[PDB]
């Protein structure tokens, strides 16, 4: 509901809905979609994205750690939820009680879960196979055999699926991806050899699902493309269909003044005016995730690109405008004004980072406004809840 | 509250309490302290910091925008709260009904507030004078006169105080600071001329309060030094007493493995092992505010500095260890292990930023654990609340 600063994220639920629909019609009819909503749904908000993705045809959800899955569960979401990151064994009973599946891939985890098990709950798990990402998951045959051996003492753990993750699916040249693919087929053959039906197999992120044959298996795991953004600039030309960006970020001119030639703006007087300059101030800063490294970046005011001048402060930054505009004038940081569009990728490139990081780090103190069919259908202000 | 990932911030309430106490003892007995708790209390959490600061002898609170003031009010805090950033005129009634003071400095704001006023409320405000920060506040005499003129039509607005803010109080050379000081005395003279008693005057941030005579007035506004960190490395040698860092950031070894020579770690295989290497994985990433630009930074494992290797991912990163450690081994990102200490400033320097940004952007999805007299007295997990 209410928010009291004219700084907000806009999430277009139509865009998300369209992206999931187009992916669904692009992949085979017997391949499910996980909506990947970790990191506050990549800054779009856990619950509304999960809900719209499910409506668009996604059947499953994926988060980073257990607390995020519980956000969804408390919202009344009943679709399957998988935790993709590592979890401590102490989560075994709570995950089970909340119908949440964890990725489990260590004998040591199983040993500790046996010790901590409440004696009644049944927890579902997915085996992560590390096929070259080097992050988590089983890498070796002997390692797998020991893992399966420990599971013999843990009848309360039940396999729901098996997966791996690609490290280079967003690079045009495909050697490392091909290597991972071949490594993973071998890992699936180890499981077969040891008498374990994987049941439900998934490998593909946005880049992989949009590019390659033979990797859909039973399900795909879509994050960035559901939000309507390209996994990388280099594969962007080769995407099968147009992605529709869901998130924009806006503020308003909170103050506007003429500052005489030579006067300083912000901390350590890193900017001085060269003439009498129109300087506008907006209520957004690095506490909101709009970082100091974005000094000199251009925002959009009345369809024109105008530079951020002086140090970005915790809650505010300043802009050099060619002319006066009224107080309350919209300033767009990510999104479109007229003929101009600033993508999260453009912000990322100025920042020396990737679009994923730009969108995901928009702070929880910024409200989200949700648009469906051109109309505001929900507003979430997390500050109201804490 | 409960949290289900072994990744957490520790906030030492004794440190904060000691910092406020020492500042209180350092300044004159008739000078009040605003505890500045905007940006989620610089990542320490709004409410617990506000509470401990008030107990330590701070009498007033300061936030960035209205919603943050309301977090404090809903927690049962009744001490004065000032909003330091700009506010839209539509906030006039809600701020008044919640006993929150806004910074007000524009005739246009007052004009709109008159139109939006509910006919009953009395709102308190502080005049911001811009003496050289260039962000918000009145700069000119004629501008001030017009502002005071508009206030004649707004008897429901009543002055609580008058302030400015320093742009260079953390630089050793003091010319710009001295200029701001002299400019502000002129601005106070303009108010006197126009027959307005400022009532309550405040100018000084942490750096100014700890360094200079003649700038305490009726109150100081302390942020960074309450959190136990220096405003800058250059003034650190000249601080009157030792600041006690309140915040530390920790995680645990979630996975540990031996990775053969030449194998890649994480996205785009930006790291390859040069021998058979111990690679540990932790459950923290850029969605938590631990950004990709920290790749190559050294964290602490068993009192040893060990490098982050490969790309930082949304929810995880990898570390190259000299030897095997068990699962659950503590990894310290900010804080002490044995004879080693990583400050926010050290993280900031590696990141090309300042300590303010490092601490304030620790995500709302990371739980805070509050320590008083060596014991855990509170745990706040914002994900539980949303
Ligand atoms: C196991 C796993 N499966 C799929 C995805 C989704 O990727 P796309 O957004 O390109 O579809 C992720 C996460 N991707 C990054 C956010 P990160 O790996 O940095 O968390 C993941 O970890
Ligand atoms: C008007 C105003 N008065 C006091 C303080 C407190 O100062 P310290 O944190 O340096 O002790 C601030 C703080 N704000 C900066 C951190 P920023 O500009 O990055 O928000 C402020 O804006
Ligand atoms: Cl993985
Ligand atoms: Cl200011
Ligand atoms: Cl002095
Ligand atoms: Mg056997
Ligand atoms: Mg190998
Ligand atoms: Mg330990």
């Amino acid at each position: 509901a209410p928010f009291y600063r004219d700084t907000w994220v806009e999430v277009d639920l139509d865009a998300i809905y369209n992206n999931v629909t187009h992916i669904k019609e692009f992949i085979p009819s017997d391949v499910e979609i996980f909506a990947v909503v970790k990191g506050n749904a990549y800054g779009h908000d856990y619950v509304p994205v999960a809900k719209i993705a499910l409506e668009a045809g996604a059947t499953r959800l994926a988060v980073a750690f257990l607390d995020e899955a519980l956000v969804l569960r408390r919202a009344g979401i009943t679709a399957p939820i998988l935790v993709l990151g590592p979890s401590p064994p102490r989560d075994i009973n709570v995950a089970a009680e909340n119908d949440v599946a964890l990725t489990v891939f260590q004998k040591e985890w199983v040993d500790e879960a046996i010790k901590l098990w409440d004696g009644s709950s049944t927890m579902k798990y997915h085996i992560n196979f590390d096929s070259g990402m080097g992050r988590i998951g089983i890498r070796e045959r002997k390692e797998l055999k020991g893992f399966l051996k420990s599971l013999e003492g843990a009848p309360f753990l039940e396999l729901e699926g098996v997966y791996t993750h690609f490290a280079t699916a967003d690079e045009v040249e495909t050697s490392y991806f091909d290597k991972q693919y071949n490594t993973f087929l071998e890992q699936l053959s180890w499981l077969k050899e040891f008498g374990v039906d994987p049941k439900f197999v998934h490998t593909a992120n946005s880049a992989a699902t949009l590019r390659f044959q033979g990797i859909t298996f039973n399900a795909v795991r879509i994050g960035i493309a559901m939000y309507g953004l390209s996994p990388s600039v280099e594969i962007r030309p080769f995407l099968p269909f147009k992605l529709e960006p869901a998130l924009s970020l806006h503020t308003k001119v909170a103050h506007i003044k003429q500052v005489i030639k030579g006067d300083g703006i912000s901390y350590n007087v890193t900017y001085r005016t060269k003439t009498e300059e129109w300087i506008a101030t907006v209520a957004i800063g690095y506490a909101d995730g709009w970082l100091r490294r974005l000094q000199g970046f251009e925002v959009l005011v009345n369809g024109k690109r105008v530079p951020i001048v002086g140090r970005v402060t915790m809650d505010q930054f300043m802009i050099h405008l060619p002319c006066e505009v009224p107080l309350g004038t919209k300033v767009t940081l990510i999104g479109r004004q007229g003929d101009e569009y600033i993508s999260a990728t453009e912000v990322a490139e100025y920042s020396g980072t990737i679009n994923y990081e730009i969108i995901t780090t928009i702070s929880f103190r910024v409200p989200r406004i949700f648009i469906r069919n051109g109309k505001v259908v929900e507003v979430i202000n997390y500050l109201n809840d804490i």
